[PDB]
């Protein structure tokens, strides 16, 4: 081979892979190894212990479904929480609500802020002002998601935006942890979370998916082609409250100007492949 | 030991092989089976991936159960291509069904596909043979086919084939009411290719549609297009009939999830 290639494998044997131009740079902080590549076609990528967490030419695929369908279902988002979105992604998309008051962005591990703030660049500049205290909506805080989860509450929108649950976002998947999250919705509240591969993550979905089934008054599945990860990729939604996860403001989505998820085509959002709906 | 497939700027499809079972250089190409380690036998035709025994329902279904599922009797249906049989195996789930012409133009692929890929139920082997109830074999060009042909209630392609002279053809070749159907690629990596399909569709049927499916085994989501002629909604299918067949990746009883699209491709239409 010519070229550099990076290749993450999935169970089964399966593997997503992209040609690269060369490896920016490997960084190993307290909690997991951070790695930065300039891939041949898609832009930079991004991954965590081996996973890919983005490529800058396709991450809207993954933020988009990851943020819009829930803000746009509620009524009133004024105050949101992310968990993870160490890249910056995820609140950028949050920032372009104009309800939008406060954002709480919640890293356990800063140094994927000042990579990213530094190598990948897709926040345009929200992570800079987070990491100095200068920005008007959205507060930095390092630390747990799940401790966070445990101590406060009053949230419109819950966005959770982390690494598969192995390492220390395994607990972000667990039962306790869905408890914290639905009590510290407001009424109405809405909660959302990546879930995996729909084809080889498949139990990690169904798992989730059945805890939050135990917590949440209403718990919805929904699926989009995510761009850098095995495809496609699976979301659970917990709602607190009367909101109907099955309706989106579209005017307001038209705002937006997406280039992924379609606000005005909702109902082509909740793709399950049937095997996989039978075992819900 | 890898199979990779890659695709347009430089994304690929790997996976893990046990071993190479099958390399022969047929008339027409180059094709090869591979036994991979957690997802079946591998059918790759000059490098590319046909399917994965474990997987390829993810493709044909979508393929074919929307178009015969909106279609109120689909009696005499024509594929093109299906080497592998998955498809004409997938078209005789459908009781209705009392003809499906399948028109390959690579023999070695049926005899390949037959004897080490073995997903067609022994549907090829009959057909190879002449002897299928249902099915009749046809070696040759599916363009040339169509030139001459009509009748057909619903049309599959699963293989020039999306030419305007081809699609015109496969509008006259279609009864009133019938569905035409066909594959139209990757949706992230071959973008212009469903574009320029879809237009020439459109100058052609009386309604065009689109679609897109999570397959395993190739750069997914996978697109396809339909074209009717007649009265059909696209947009319904018998669900009644649907649960008969026992799906394991379309899902006709919320047929709306099928039309999920990236919005950029949707406003470039
Ligand atoms: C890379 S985008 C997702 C982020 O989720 C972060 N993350 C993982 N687990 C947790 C957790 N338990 N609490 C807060 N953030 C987390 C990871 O460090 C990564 O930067
Ligand atoms: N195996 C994988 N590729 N897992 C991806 C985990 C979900 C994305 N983490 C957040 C990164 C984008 N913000």
């Amino acid at each position: 081979m010519r070229d550099m290639e990076f290749i993450e494998w999935y169970p089964r044997g399966y593997g997503v892979a992209f040609k690269v131009k060369r490896k920016i740079l490997e960084e190993q902080s307290e909690y997991q190894k951070i790695e930065v590549y300039e891939t041949e076609g898609f832009g930079k990528l991004l991954a965590i212990d081996g996973t890919v967490q983005l490529v800058t030419e396709g991450e809207k695929s993954y933020h988009e479904p990851l943020v819009h369908p829930a803000m746009l279902a509620h009524p009133n988002p004024r105050r949101v929480l992310i968990i993870g979105g160490g890249d910056g992604g995820a609140i950028r998309e949050v920032l372009k609500h104009e309800e939008v008051e406060e954002v709480i962005m919640v890293e356990i591990d800063k140094k994927v802020i000042e990579i990213s703030a530094k190598y990948i660049g897709i926040d345009g500049g929200i992570l800079e002002k987070m990491l100095s205290d200068k920005h008007e909506k959205g507060k930095l805080i390092i630390g747990d998601g799940v401790k966070f989860i445990e101590e406060n509450s009053g949230f419109d929108v819950i966005i959770v935006d982390s690494t598969d649950p192995v390492g220390p976002a395994e607990m972000l998947f667990s039962e306790e942890f869905y408890k914290n999250a639905y009590r510290a919705l407001n009424d109405p509240g809405i909660y959302v979370t990546q879930a995996g591969s729909v084809y080889l993550f498949t139990d990690e979905f169904l798992t989730a998916y059945r805890k939050m089934r135990k917590v949440f008054d209403k718990v919805y599945y929904y699926s989009f082609p995510v761009i850098g990860y095995a495809s496609p990729w699976a979301f659970l939604v917990g709602v607190k409250g009367s909101i109907d996860f099955m309706k989106v403001d579209a005017e307001k989505g038209k705002k937006l100007g997406l280039e992924y998820y379609d606000p005005d085509k909702h109902e082509t959002l909740f793709q399950m492949p049937r095997y996989i709906v039978q075992m819900l």
